[PDB]
């Protein structure tokens, strides 16, 4: 029996589960086998750990050209967008009080705990940092990032000659989050249960995931939420440097997919990517809360 191995970002879990189901229905006998991990880590499984996949889907298309081309990939297709929000539930502390204008004041309260993923492994993780630093200029409060992140982790920040803020992420084992304030996981979707059970009050994550789980959420200003092409110039004012030296830049969230050039089942992969980009895939993404490009 043939097998199609798909490596994908954690946030793609729900829609990709549907694609696997539809693809398997259209291709009896073929077993689509998915493996999820933060996008940077999903890519490194291929580029550093010697693992092989037929399809690689990332929550940040830019990781394909920056990490895979041309040794492990030669192209990428942009197929969806997303938006960063602050998720919560009816049991989250101060949930009935939080809104777009005061979310960071609520997170500043000592009895409130928030979660975000590992910036060294997951776009949702480095994006939580980008959004929070961009919030300083938007709300005219130069201590939002300092208070929420620098004071509670091993991350550090420097200002570049061009005025760009550069966030430095230490080795994963050295991020050392203040556990009374932060819960960290390798990828964003690993924090869903923590939010649902109340171990954390707020969660930096994609709007699509919040909608899929039925979480409530605070919409953030488009100038800082990485959702719109219109604000691309503002988003680029922040960058994150991973422990390995790779630098990612604030940008509109665009998902990208590719077929590694060392894939074992490239032909089947082509049919899968065709389904993803086609009308059936498009519909699955929109029904799961992710707008097209
Ligand atoms: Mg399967
Ligand atoms: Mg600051």
């Amino acid at each position: 029996g043939e097998v199609l191995t798909v490596f994908h970002a954690g946030s793609l879990s729900v829609p990709f589960e549907e694609l696997e189901a539809e693809f398997e229905a259209q291709h009896p006998g073929v077993d689509v086998q998915r493996e999820a991990a933060g996008s940077a880590q999903s890519v490194r499984k291929i580029t550093e750990l010697g693992k092989k996949a037929d399809v690689l889907a990332s929550a940040d298309y830019a990781l394909i050209p920056s990490l895979m081309v041309p040794e492990y990939a030669d192209w990428y297709a942009a197929f969806a967008r997303n938006q960063m929000i602050l998720a919560y539930t009816n049991e989250s502390k101060y949930g009935d009080e939080i809104n777009t204008d005061n979310w960071y004041e609520i997170l500043r309260r000592p009895d409130v705990r928030y979660g975000f993923s590992n910036p060294n492994d997951d776009p949702a993780g480095y994006r939580s940092q980008m959004v929070t630093q961009l919030a300083e200029s938007y709300y005219n409060d130069d201590m939002i990032y300092d208070d929420l992140m620098l004071a509670n982790t091993g991350m550090t920040l420097t200002t570049e000659e061009n005025g760009t803020a550069l966030i430095h992420v230490p080795a994963s084992e050295e991020i050392s989050p203040n556990t009374s304030k932060i819960m960290l996981r390798s990828m964003e979707v690993e924090l869903s249960s923590a939010l649902e059970t109340g171990e954390i009050d707020y969660l930096y994550i994609y709007r699509s995931v919040a909608e899929q789980h039925g979480f409530e959420y605070v919409a953030l200003p488009p100038a800082i939420d990485l959702s719109s092409l219109e604000y691309a110039d503002n988003y680029s004012k922040v960058q994150v440097e991973m422990v390995n030296g790779e630098v990612v830049t604030g940008s509109p969230i665009v998902y990208g997919v590719t077929i590694p050039n060392n894939a074992e089942n490239s032909e089947l992969a082509t049919e899968f990517v065709a389904l993803l980009l086609g009308e059936t895939g498009q519909q699955i993404f929109i029904e799961n809360g992710q707008p097209p490009i």
